[PDB]
């Protein structure tokens, strides 16, 4: 696929292969109509068809469907346009995935019983067999699931289920753990568990009976730890779960805003040191603010030199919006690129459009490093591009299954009654585009590049507005995808001013409901407050001149945000059309703020 | 009010007849939605040209895509099950959807919006609102709320965690502000009603976060809960979610259900009795309006006044609904203002809006009862993919008072969500799923002369199918074998058993309606069509306890036969379809189905 054109699997920002999508769609739908029709005889006939009530049931419906379309025509956000619009959503999805859907549909097969649907649930098979090769699991496993949120409760479920596991064996059968305190009990490696339920063999059901699953002793399980900055679904999820949120602990973050390793090395020793146990720890891979890739590697390189004294816990990566950025490092038989390799593989594969440096060292060993993670969740519908709804899950090994399964796919997942359509959409994305630097590893590197152009572009503004003088400071050169930054006036010391300053920009930047005339340049923006960020700010405040004091007083910085999820801006020449206009959209949105 | 609506118009139909209808449609709105990209905001200049599209990379790009979709289309058209014609597949599953939920989804799915956060896409965050809005006034909640959720498994999960939750509040501002609660005992506060418990919700005013950082959400105190009663046959949904929600399997109660296949209401009462005289709280009551293998309706009113009875002695429990099943069915009794009607008028009001064919008696008066009670629940579940014809996946949750959803709400007057994502238990959703249920909801609106008819349309198809079945006799290799149906039925699905007459072994029964539904079923990659299909399942004594025994022995086997198979197995049919409501319709294929009946009895035996 080394010519494998990303312009062809878009329906595009206007509507540039509607044709295409119209006639793939048009054959596929009579594919479904001609299997319904290819016996006897014709429940509706040309006898019902041509009555007044029938003609009259279809103008009703289409009066329906006419009022519908009023109301997303002309309340729906404009399309997002490349070159103007750098905020934090995309709703742009690979025409296949929207094609497979639309044909699967058509049949409404629900794949929680193979029966209701045998090709899509073989399709949802094959998706979590290529989940596990994407993250590098030799025996692991994966599903879809309804969305991110419910993946990351998943995983706790699985994390809950499986630290009671060595109480539950000890108290069906003691010579199963023969020896073992509780304290050992309580920091047993997920893999010495799997291989003690195995020997359990026959006795599996009642050891279930008496882990987590019967509400007994979950607050003897320990404490979940997770960024500060942890999206909020983590803490519905401790509550969902029943550990509850007592149970949650936040560990700071860095100056690049990812979980700082010494301060979680400090959290768990002093746990560890009461007795009490840690059920998991949360990695994430992609932030949602800011693209921030924690130090997967580095949390795997902890838990090994813990290990030595007695101390064990559970790793979840949150890899909802990076997960599929693995892609990047597989190649074309999906092993895992060497970092010496990783330009001259990119270049042939026209991953990149220049030859540079594009991936930080950090970032490659973090994701180097999932194969070690109990768990990753991981959406197909943010940086897959596939329609919403569509999450994911992906296990170390598939006999954790059995750790939450209740008596194929329904018996293993969290979820109920599924769309076989959301299967189909994503294998035909998949199919497409395969996990590693061929397919998906293009698209998200066309991403990655355009969020470089972007960043290189805004570190170098200066404006002249009212007789005063602007600056744009980039926040940190991204992990990932996501660019962030702020306007200051420059030798301004006041920090509530650059806070109103950056809040004022944002409103003249972005669009309201009902919106037509086009803007130039769209942004997003969100506060960094205390609260969620501690003093992971300070540094950067301080670079620019504020106090600690002043940052205290204010207690937040606003942020502008974009996340670069149009694969357009990898080009050279597409950015450089836009850079001049933006820098004249931000010139005229400053003109307004200050006038 | 759409006294006329005509059902055949509004499905593409068993044998795509009104295929062209939809193509036609579908291409209209695709164009629209192009239309819209390329002209809502006209800009300059385009990303993608025709020298892009006529390289030779592009076109083999295409090449590659129709390849896969080639694949994808093939995979499922050889390995799919035939398509279920009405009149010959008489089993547990349906898969046609409204016509105008496909169009609304395949429209609304172009722009991919996310119902988590409003700003994102207003229109159908919009429309999920509405939705919530219709639940509620379908289930008669003066004041309550609702939304689309993935599954109605989760759905359960949701009223359970509103329960667990809202058991938990009282404590909680005993533990922040002793005062709001000063004088009651423990016992008591663990006897509130839900509205009392909201009232003073809303009197901690400014500490409202405080009680619910103590509350259950901090995972302190699950086990001070109480019970969770279900009936015995629950859906497995329930298991999980008490295990998932944290107070474990080990406080899911089961209540014997009767002959009808409803919870038993005098064993509810014992059980519920039994643990307040040990001073264990009740969770919660689970009512079934639809069970998955009977489609029996619980008295949700009989459950609704020993609530009121025990609260006089002390007592006090949360009440849901899973009406996943049989939630869409309160159609039928509201009218075109949406207030419900008496049952004394049911049979005009019904003639009135062409609900039923023929005037008769459809609704039994303890079905009409328990419909009626719905709007005493505190949550209810209601799953637009089964009876509300909308395709997989969505599930629906009601609520009966919308304060209840501050409970359970995170934030990262009673208006419009700003995070949807903040007062839900799931996360990311599809804008597509809301605009999809949104557009089958204003096709047909929730009451007699919307949904009303639909739902009509497969009570009376059930109702046919059931009279026909009734005194059904054949003669096969010169045994007698007699038709014996399990019950008149409270909803729209239809059980029987064939047996042999005179023949009192229940293991030889149960061996011939196996074999039976081996001949009457399809197998994979199945290209006859088959005159008749059934779906089968068992009615085992775990599951079901003594419920079968009086079926059993009214046909002639004894409690020790009963004791030795363990387990009735049951031929199953869930009447999904519109097209049997007519006599025309149904009189066609009678005599067929007989016929087919016949010959697979002949085959069973040789
Ligand atoms: C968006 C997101 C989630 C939740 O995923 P949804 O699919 O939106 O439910 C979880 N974690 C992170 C880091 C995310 O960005
Ligand atoms: C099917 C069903 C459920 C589960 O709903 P899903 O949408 O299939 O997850 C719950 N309760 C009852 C009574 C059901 O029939």
């Amino acid at each position: 696929l080394k010519d494998l054109d990303l312009n062809a699997l878009f329906i595009g920002d206007k509507a540039e292969n509607g044709q295409l999508y119209k006639d793939l769609l048009n054959k596929l739908v009579d594919e479904h109509l001609g299997w319904r029709k290819n016996s006897d005889p014709n429940m509706i006939g040309p006898e019902d068809q041509n009555s007044p009530a029938f003609k009259k049931t279809v103008g009703h419906m289409k009066t329906v469907l006419d009022q519908l379309s009023e109301r997303i025509r002309t309340e729906s956000v404009p399309w997002h346009s490349a070159g103007r619009y750098w905020g934090h959503m995309n709703s742009e999805t690979l025409m296949p995935a929207l094609l497979a859907y639309n044909y699967a549909m058509l049949w409404n097969g629900n794949n929680v019983a193979y029966e209701s649907s045998p090709a899509t649930s073989q399709m949802e098979e094959e998706v979590g067999q290529e989940f596990a090769r994407l993250m590098g699991y030799d025996y692991g496993w994966g599903h879809i699931v309804a969305d991110g949120s419910l993946a990351n409760l998943e995983g706790l479920w699985y994390a809950r289920n499986i630290k009671s596991l060595p109480f539950a064996m000890k108290e069906v059968n003691p010579e199963l753990v023969a020896g073992k305190s509780d304290w050992e009990l309580l920091n047993m490696p997920t893999k010495e568990i799997m291989d003690l339920l195995e020997n359990a063999g026959s006795q599996i059901d009642e050891v279930k009976k008496r882990s987590a699953r019967s509400g007994k002793n979950l607050q003897r399980l320990g404490k979940w730890l997770v960024p500060q900055t942890k999206h909020y679904s983590w803490m519905k999820a401790a509550d969902i779960i029943g550990i509850g949120l007592d149970q949650v602990v936040p560990v700071p973050i860095d100056s690049n805003y990812r979980m700082d390793i010494q301060a979680l090395e400090s959290i768990i020793r002093k746990y560890a040191a009461e007795k009490t146990p840690i059920l998991g720890v949360v990695g994430v891979a992609g932030s949602t603010e800011e693209g921030a890739v924690d130090g997967i590697d580095k949390i795997v390189a902890l838990r090994q030199k813990l290990q030595k004294e007695g101390i064990y816990f559970y790793l979840h990566v949150d890899a909802a919006y990076g997960g599929y950025a693995r892609a990047l490092f597989l190649d074309e038989d999906d092993q895992f690129i060497p970092y010496k390799n990783l330009q001259k593989v990119h270049a042939e594969n026209h991953v990149f459009t220049e030859d540079k440096e594009y991936i930080k060292p950090e970032v490659y060993a973090a994701y180097k490093a999932f194969d070690q993670a109990e768990s990753i969740t991981i959406d197909p519908h943010k940086m897959g591009y596939v329609p919403y709804s569509a999450g994911g899950i992906v296990i170390q090994d598939i006999r954790m299954r059995d750790t939450i399964s209740y008596f194929l796919l329904g018996a293993y997942i969290l979820e109920g009654s599924k769309a076989g359509a959301t299967a189909a959409s994503v294998w035909a994305a998949h199919h497409t585009l395969p996990l590693n630097v061929t397919g998906y590893g293009k698209l998200e590197g066309a991403s990655i590049e355009g969020a470089h152009r972007y960043y290189d572009f805004l570190k170098n503004l200066k404006f002249e507005v009212a007789g005063k003088r602007i600056s744009v400071h980039p926040l940190i050169s991204p992990d990932f995808n996501m660019v962030d930054y702020v306007l200051k006036e420059d030798g301004n010391d006041d920090l509530i001013e650059m806070n109103r300053l950056n809040h004022a920009f944002y409103e003249q930047a972005s669009y309201v409901k009902g919106s037509l005339y086009g803007k130039e340049y769209i942004v997003s923006h969100t506060d960094f407050a205390i609260p969620d960020y501690g003093d992971s700010p300070l540094a950067f405040v301080e670079s620019l001149g504020f106090s600690e004091v002043e940052w205290r007083h204010a207690g937040k910085v606003t942020i502008i945000r974009a996340s670069v999820m149009t694969p357009y801006m990898n080009q050279r020449e597409n950015f450089d059309y836009f850079a001049p206009r933006i820098k004249k959209a931000i010139q005229a949105d400053l003109e307004k703020v200050y006038a």
